[PDB]
């Protein structure tokens, strides 16, 4: 699952 974040990178993704 990937969701937006405040701190860069703005793209986050889980290890699963």
């Amino acid at each position: 699952g990937c969701y937006p974040v405040p701190y860069p990178p703005f793209f986050t993704c889980d290890p699963n």
